[PDB]
């Protein structure tokens, strides 16, 4: 069983989201599980870079222009680049320029990624074709329709990641994208007038996983779809939608072995942890205080996250006697908001704005709860790290944080089954509710550890994922 993942990121060598930490690390569980898993993307310059022993596998035309396939391995995995420096050999960002505006041929950039994924279907690779061509959100979303538009000589599976990003383009765009005209209908790749790259592969496709069991479902909502739903309860009644949970990297996200720590530590050593949170205060320039809780936040700062909610509740949460570490970037609005909040509260308030790495290792290392309080989550990376490091995430219940986080409820915590803290609905009340629990919980210091080995025993393995989409390709054969 040979697979081909077709995408625009991946970890450790381009990430803007959870998308590059699941690239990074699913195919070499499926390889340890059985699938021959490979990975085509862009090659845009920091990806080009890191994979070293890259060589020529072809040399094509292209409605898109000319590309160079290459081939090399990052990690032990195999790794095909599309080289076309005239699209792709740009700085910064994979998505657009440096003033944040959407590359003016993004249509071609990305229908191009399809194009090549399809091709490889029909062997491009003289030494090489996939059974099932896996693409992954919106800009892998003409994959599927290429494939349908050649008589779908590869299975294909398209998985959302992110339903709220849908690749729409103008419809006369229909003549740059070499796909028969006709596949611009309602019942194709046509969404509201435009070409939408998400619709193409949300139809497509000869299945479509979404990123959590409880996404999956949600996605069949209005409320989730954003317009897709009809379509999506479709696929659901066929039988060709499903939910397959993301795992974490344990090379990277492990505080056991965690390089990147000022105090590696255990589920049985939780006492080492501290160092990291006196070191996480200082650098912040927190007060230094091992009786007060600390939250922290590390994430992108778009609606989809919750964030302005944090900054109404942010008076409520001081006034209970706890700090705030805010990581990230976005909205100008929120990083103005955050950015006062620090100024208007130095000591109690420690704010970075902008993307780090190492960074959100520290936070994650030193601090005591992770606030993602989502308006929807596709899965969430960050709640599951901050399982397996011991800082107990505080989360709204909807999507992959409804089926990862369990409250600390009287029934969660009989049972010994209580990893963090939930609350429903997108309000400040709401959260603060559950941001009084959490300071309940720090009261009584051997419930809140009681707590936190439970989190720590919680596994989120790629293996076990790998098993599920490796029953789905068997299924589509
Ligand atoms: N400002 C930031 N600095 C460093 N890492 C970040 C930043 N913002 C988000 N991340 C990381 O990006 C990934 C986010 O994944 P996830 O929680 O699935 O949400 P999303 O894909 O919607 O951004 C995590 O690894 C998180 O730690
Ligand atoms: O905004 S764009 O549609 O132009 C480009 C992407 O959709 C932006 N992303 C990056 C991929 N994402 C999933 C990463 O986990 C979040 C949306
Ligand atoms: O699948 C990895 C990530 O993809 C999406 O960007 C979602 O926003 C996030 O919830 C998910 O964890």
């Amino acid at each position: 069983m040979q697979v081909l993942h077709v995408c625009s990121e991946m970890f450790p060598l381009l990430k803007t989201g959870g998308l590059a930490d699941v690239i990074g690390a699913l195919p070499a569980a499926q390889i340890a599980d059985g699938v021959d898993a490979r990975v085509l993307l862009p090659a845009f310059p920091d990806i080009r870079r890191g994979v070293t022993d890259a060589q020529v596998v072809s040399r094509r035309d292209t409605f898109a222009g000319h590309i160079t396939l290459l081939f090399g391995h990052y990690n032990g995995v195999g790794i095909y680049l599309i080289d076309a420096p005239h699209l792709y050999d740009r700085p910064g960002s994979p998505y657009h320029d440096t003033n944040l505006f959407a590359y003016t041929d993004n249509v071609l950039r990305f229908a191009l990624l399809g194009w090549v994924g399809a091709e490889m279907a029909s062997g491009l690779d003289p030494f090489w074709r996939p059974d099932v061509v896996h693409a992954h959100d919106w800009h892998a979303g003409l994959a599927p329709a290429y494939l349908a538009a050649r008589g779908r000589p590869a299975k294909s599976v398209f998985t959302v990641h992110n339903l709220a990003y849908q690749g729409m383009f103008y419809a006369h765009h229909m003549n740059d994208i070499q796909l028969p005209w006709s596949f611009f209908n309602i019942h194709g790749l046509e969404f509201n007038g435009q070409i939408s790259f998400l619709k193409a592969g949300l139809y497509y496709a000869d299945h479509i996983t979404a990123v959590s069991p409880t996404y999956a479902r949600e996605i069949t909502e209005p409320q989730f779809a954003y317009g897709m739903e009809g379509l999506l309860q479709q696929r659901h009644r066929e039988g060709r939608l499903s939910g397959v949970l993301n795992g974490v990297d344990e090379k990277i996200w492990s505080p056991e072995t965690d390089l990147l720590l000022a105090s590696r530590y255990t589920r049985d050593t939780l006492e080492d942890k501290a160092e990291n949170k006196r070191q996480l205060q200082i650098a912040m320039g927190l007060k230094v205080d091992d009786k007060v809780p600390l939250f922290a936040v590390v994430s992108r700062l778009t609606s989809q996250k919750g964030l302005d909610l944090v900054l109404e509740a942010l008076p409520g949460l001081l006034e209970q006697g706890g700090q705030l570490a805010l990581l990230g970037a976005g909205d100008p609005v929120l990083q103005e908001g955050f950015l006062a909040a620090a100024a208007e509260y130095p000591g109690q308030v420690g704010v970075q704005i902008g993307y780090h790495e190492a960074f959100s290792h520290r936070i994650m290392g030193g601090a005591d709860v992770i606030l993602v309080p989502s308006r929807f989550e596709p899965c969430g990376l960050t709640q599951l790290y901050g399982l397996k490091y011991g800082t107990l995430p505080l989360v709204r219940r909807t999507g992959g944080l409804a089926d990862t986080v369990s409250d600390c409820s009287l029934e969660n915590l009989a049972d010994g089954v209580a990893s963090g803290f939930v609350f429903e609905d997108s309000n400040a009340w709401s959260l603060l509710r559950a941001i009084r629990r959490a300071f309940v919980l720090w009261s009584r210091p051997s419930l809140w550890r009681f707590v936190q080995r439970q989190a720590m025993a919680m596994d989120f393995s790629w293996q076990v994922a790998a098993k599920s989409y490796r029953e789905l390709y068997y299924r589509l054969k």
